[PDB]
């Protein structure tokens, strides 16, 4: 669909099986979630953004619904202040910015 | 345009009489620049993101040229790691998202 802008661009994404929150975000070149349980393996990472760097848990390859598009890559899971959808996962489903 | 999300969405902007590189960013509700002693008044602000807050100077009707579309709004000076287009500015040249 075409998304405006008006209001933050959130979806309902499914992970690990559950329905989240999430919001498109294309200055996130990665995605990052909330603090959850998520199956499989992962290992430590660190992340930056505006204000400085976080401790996260990274999972490869992982299934991830986006309004019913799927993806399947890595998830960062850590004390972000909200679920980011980054390019990562957003060029998996297609989406492009146009104006 | 269309812009693809490969890479980093970079595009080139106008403002205060200067050119810069700015990431086109949805998941910015607010813009936010680099350093620069912008003329005229403005208020303290704290915005915050993954790492925490950072300081900034909140300048109002400000006019900036986005790849030729203009837009007038509040822009944030501050040290943020990179400049971010926000949507604020975003919806004003018409900027979507599709998938
Ligand atoms: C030189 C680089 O240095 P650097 O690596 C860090 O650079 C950066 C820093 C920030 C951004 C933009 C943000 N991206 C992000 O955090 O993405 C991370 C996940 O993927 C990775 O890729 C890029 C970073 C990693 C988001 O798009 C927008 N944010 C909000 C969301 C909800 C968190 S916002 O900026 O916090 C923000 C903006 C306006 C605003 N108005 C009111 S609130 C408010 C908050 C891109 C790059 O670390 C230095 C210690």
């Amino acid at each position: 669909p075409q998304i405006t802008l008006w209001k933050r661009p959130l979806v309902t994404i499914k992970i690990g099986g559950q329905l989240k929150e999430a919001l498109l975000d294309t200055g996130a070149d990665d995605t990052v979630l909330e603090e959850m349980n998520l199956p499989g393996r992962w290992k430590p990472k660190m992340i930056g953004g505006i204000g400085g760097f976080i401790k996260v848990r990274q999972y490869d390859q992982i299934l991830i619904e986006i309004c019913g598009h799927k993806a399947i890559g890595t998830v960062l899971v850590g004390p972000t202040p909200v679920n980011i959808i980054g390019r990562n996962l957003l060029t998996q489903i297609g989406c492009t910015l146009n104006f």
